[PDB]
């Protein structure tokens, strides 16, 4: 068995040395990527504020209405048509517009808040028969009073 | 341990240098691709207008009917057969045509609008038993009045 033969040959093989160096560089890059992901996670945890509102909760519609009332100039929008045919066939229709799925940026108080109405692409909620949706408000800072004020304003507008 | 030996050898190995250069080029290309995606997202957010109408909302059928009434020369189409057998067996049938799933381009007012009737390939809506469908109107500009006018025209035609 050429155990020592390969060891000595590998020490003087430029190809093997280059391959080992490239493998080490790739491992270092993977470790750096993992460390960057961990650092971003820690930054989000310790210097950012988030509020997640699922579709089941009634604050979803209130927050969407508050958003469309506040940011009047929202280029991307989704429609909600209220259609009801009462007795004697009197059709009543009205178009209500809400922010479209995706990422939206709003300016409340003195902070930039990132609104993300995400519709999970997979499930169908049995209680509604519709895809699972949620809205997430993200902002920089450590004070949660802004989200509480937004929720209170949305509730007041809804009521 | 040959720690310094590999460092000195790697500095004078053409293969290792070429591999490191190729790795750097690949990383730069990946970063450029990510930056291009982010730039396209920002361009869509800040210079384009979108309106998303799900299948559950009743504006879906109204908008499809308005589209097939407006763009009479739509080469790609889908059929909707209304079949009803009243008492005494009087069969009434009528063929209604709507734009087929995919991307359609229409010309409203003085703007080019990209209509996309997409049928999500995955779910089955429990409320209808049919795949989840939605129509998205996309156009260049920052004025949302065009979509409002289209929706009003569709509602007027439907009523």
């Amino acid at each position: 068995m050429p155990f020592s033969d390969f060891v000595l040959a590998l020490k003087d093989n430029p190809y093997f040395g280059a391959g080992f160096g490239l493998v080490g560089v790739g491992t270092a890059l993977a470790m750096a990527r993992k460390g960057a992901q961990l650092g971003l996670v820690a930054f989000r945890r310790h210097y950012m504020i988030t509020l997640e509102v699922p579709a089941r909760d009634r604050s979803y519609a209130w927050l969407l209405s508050w958003l469309t009332r506040h940011s009047t100039r929202t280029q991307h929008l989704s429609v909600e048509t209220s259609y009801l045919q009462h007795e004697s066939g009197r059709i009543s229709t009205k178009f209500e517009f809400i922010p479209s799925p995706g990422n939206h940026f709003i300016w409340y108080q003195g902070k930039w808040i990132r609104v993300e109405r995400n519709r999970d692409m997979q499930m169908v909620d049995l209680q509604t028969g519709t895809p699972w949706e949620s809205v997430t408000f993200t902002a920089l800072g450590t004070d949660r009073k802004v989200f509480f004020n937004i929720l209170e304003e949305a509730r007041a507008l809804a009521l």
